[PDB]
């Protein structure tokens, strides 16, 4: 518990992963001081992490009181309630009777609507890029910019409501006091109950959220409180900075490997490949939380029950020892969809589908509008791991 590990450390950052392929060699879970936890570098034990119900979902508490040390709180707080009645922070049975009440969202019928709507709006963004341009910062130009045209018209923010909530998602987000993070998160669950009535703005039809709240006469295993909660949530991944780090982290892909430009243009299967090649070779999310419910044993260490775990996904997506040539970003590789970007079991990604399509059709639309993308000038990282996003992507567009 006192040996020194470079993983919560702004310096990793902007290549984490010859550090992470280090130490998986010689210590694949190792005590994390600044983390207050774990870490799970290995895919074998991350996928393991994710699937063991020794290791609970119940961590909110762990992990704030990590970010605010000392800064205990009274409950009837806000977080508390959140995270005890939403399916990110809760565990079966509750968890998985908060999942079955938003299924209306995400139907089969669903994604083939927002299938044809994403080809669109991802169309469109790119095509708004003048053919003359020659040169974008492609963060603020495209991979900030898709996910809120995606919020909008896949799920159904109103246009008009955008000021009010992507501002205070970025202050939840920040790598700033415990009382501003509650009070935005207050006024996250103000926003969503009166969205529902019909006081904020106009919810676009067949979108995400017009089908939740359709659904909302049939509850049956849920309260209409937990319905808040839980759109509180989904406000928050909306306007994370994870889907533009995936976007922007491709884009850098595709711009440092012109072979794959290539054999992206060339091959459907490698088109259908895409998102989950790009969610593997940089995971947005790079560590999630777990608690230990009992004592486990992982790595050859014996951890606690009470301990908090880091199970590092974006170390998983580069073990060699499941994806052979794990550095190298590959649309022909043959397993890329192994990938834990989105977790794997009970809590994996509400939108995986959603944010796959998203992809999908940013690069359609991208690639086949400038094939020859390149950097013009070195990428910037941001500092926080956690949520690891460019900062800037400086790109020749010809
Ligand atoms: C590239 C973009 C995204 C990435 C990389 C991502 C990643 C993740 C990961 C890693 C998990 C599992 C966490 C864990 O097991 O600890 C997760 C869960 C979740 N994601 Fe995403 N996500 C993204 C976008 C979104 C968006 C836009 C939404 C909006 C609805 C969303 C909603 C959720 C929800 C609700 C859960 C919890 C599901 C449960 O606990 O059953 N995600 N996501
Ligand atoms: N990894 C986060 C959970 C998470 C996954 N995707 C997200 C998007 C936004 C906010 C949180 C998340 C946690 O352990 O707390």
């Amino acid at each position: 518990m006192t040996v020194p590990s470079p993983l919560a450390d702004p310096s990793i950052v902007p290549d984490p992963y010859p550090v992470y392929a280090d130490l998986a060699q010689r210590r694949p879970v190792h005590w994390v001081e600044r983390l207050n936890a774990w870490a799970v570098l290995t895919y074998a034990d991350c996928a393991a992490g994710l699937k063991d119900p020794r290791l609970t979902a119940d961590r909110g508490t762990e992990v704030l009181a990590a970010k605010f040390p000392g800064q205990p709180l009274p409950p009837d707080n806000i977080f508390h309630r959140w995270t005890k009645n939403v399916v990110m922070y809760t565990d079966p049975p509750l968890h998985d009777a908060l999942r079955r009440s938003v299924r209306a969202g995400f139907t089969r019928a669903a994604h083939q609507h927002y299938d044809q709507v994403l080809q669109k709006v991802a169309h469109d963004l790119v095509a708004s890029i003048p053919a003359g341009a020659t040169e974008i910062d492609a963060v603020p130009a495209l991979a900030a910019e898709l996910p809120v045209r995606s919020a909008v018209h896949a799920f159904g923010v109103p246009e008009e409501d955008l000021g009010f909530l992507i501002p205070r998602v970025n202050t939840i987000m920040t790598y700033v006091t415990q009382e501003i993070i509650l009070e935005k998160l207050t006024d996250l669950h103000t926003y969503a109950s009166e969205l529902l009535q019909g006081m904020r703005g106009k919810v676009l039809p067949d979108t995400v959220i017009a089908r939740l709240a359709a659904a909302q006469d049939g509850l049956t295993e849920t309260t209409p409180e937990q319905t808040v909660h839980q759109l509180a949530l989904v406000f928050i991944a909306l306007f994370a900075p994870t889907t533009p780090g995936s976007l922007s982290s491709g884009t850098l892909a595709f711009a440092r490997n012109p072979r794959q430009v290539e054999r992206f243009l060339a091959d459907q299967a490698c088109v259908d490949n895409t998102a989950n090649e790009v969610l593997r070779y940089n995971a947005s999310n790079q560590f999630t939380w777990r608690v230990a419910a009992k004592d486990v044993e992982m790595g050859g260490v014996r951890i606690e029950a009470g301990q908090t775990l880091a199970l590092f996904l974006g170390s998983a997506n580069r073990d060699a020892n499941m994806f052979e040539r794990p550095n190298d970003f590959d649309l022909d590789r043959p397993n890329s969809a192994r990938h834990l970007s989105f977790g794997q079991g009970v809590h994996a990604c509400l939108a995986a589908q959603l944010i796959s399509l998203q992809l999908k059709w940013f690069y359609v639309a991208l690639l086949n509008r400038f094939p020859g993308i390149r950097t013009a000038g070195e990428p910037i990282w941001n500092e926080n791991l956690e949520f690891r996003s460019l900062r800037s992507l400086p790109l020749s567009l010809r």
